[PDB]
């Protein structure tokens, strides 16, 4: 089932990719392509290589230059395509607590981190932020100042959920915590992308801190 | 996370595996181990060969002599084992077509299977028959007299689920009449053993064709 990809405002796309299989049914993963003028971010890998190269032949062919690609954590869906990226020069970015996550398990590692809490991309396009540990230890989010645009990654759980889902690796304690954080932001978001389902508003925050005290208590 | 084994009879164990799914959460898998004395036979692999590992295990620390394993379809979720079995000289099984599915995908194959719609393990202890295709083309079910339990994997879903699961590999349309032919044995059904989720009664059965012909329109 190949990778696809829509416009949902100027100069941001949506990039779906279908993982899938061995009986259980199809898994759906989201993250975006980011344009300054030629130059696209990719934020978030489609999970195989196969559709990171599609999502790369997207750009091209369109003449885009990708200039960077961000992993918002260590797990596959957001990542193992930055081996892909590395092999063509295209610089791949994480967090410092991810780089370092990576290595410990043997997994191909960004070429390039940031240090702290905070960190802009594309002079002022993009902007990261860690707001502590969630679905996973090392989740970031990603805000968009342009189109107002949260890109939640896994940290958030669309609507049409109704369960955190996976937490091997989380916090749930924490969880709640750390969207309280993101909207201590005072972002002025007006729409939210989460790492598996449907786009919606800002309330996909509070559904999101919903269900985070919902399995503390 | 680590196979479970647990007593649903005299002489059944339940074997259910577990795999975990990107921010969906944790799916497991069901087959089972009949013991025939303390002749063993595995209908269905677990989903991983360290998991397939475990199982031989389990039954070798009891004095178990492992006589065959069956797999229901081509699929993983049924199939992991089947290297690790050969690799040990334990007979493996499928049907015909199961076998030339899997040499055609470039699967290891089991060393052994049969031709027919009906055939037998243990010589009567376990029933197997091919009713149609459903999740897939070549799903078998598996009787077991004494207990009466009908293993049926993928072909049926447990009451938890509203969906059919994955369908790229299945019949939407004959999936109903598939399972209309087992209800014709007329077997005296005590419990249903899906492929994933809880066991059941003969309930499941009548869920199932109604998840079929819904799909259906
Ligand atoms: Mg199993
Ligand atoms: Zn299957
Ligand atoms: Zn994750």
């Amino acid at each position: 089932k190949p990778l696809e990809v829509i416009k949902i405002e100027d100069g941001v796309y949506l990039h779906t990719s279908f993982k899938n299989i061995e009986g259980y049914g199809l898994v759906d993963s989201n993250g975006l392509v980011v344009l300054d003028n030629n130059q696209a971010y990719i934020i978030d890998t489609p999970w195989s290589e196969e559709d990171t190269k599609l999502l790369l032949s997207w750009a091209t062919d369109r003449g885009y230059q990708v200039m960077a690609s961000i992993s918002t954590h260590s797990h596959e869906d957001r990542t193992a395509g930055i081996k892909l990226l590395n092999s063509k020069s295209i610089p791949t970015y994480t967090s410092e607590l991810t780089k370092k996550l990576l290595a410990r398990e043997g997994k191909p590692v960004p070429t390039h981190y940031f240090k702290d809490d905070e960190f802009t991309l594309g002079n002022g396009l993009i902007e990261l932020y860690y707001p502590g540990a969630g679905h996973t230890e090392d989740n970031i989010v990603a805000w968009l100042p342009k189109s107002k645009i949260l890109f939640g990654g896994c940290l958030v759980r669309s609507h049409e959920w109704e369960g955190l889902g996976y937490v091997g690796d989380a916090s749930i304690s924490s969880w709640a915590d750390s969207i309280k954080n993101i909207v201590s932001k005072k972002y002025p978001i007006q729409m939210v992308v989460p790492g598996h389902g449907k786009v919606g508003s800002s309330d996909i925050l509070d559904h999101t801190i919903d269900l985070a005290e919902s399995a503390s208590n």
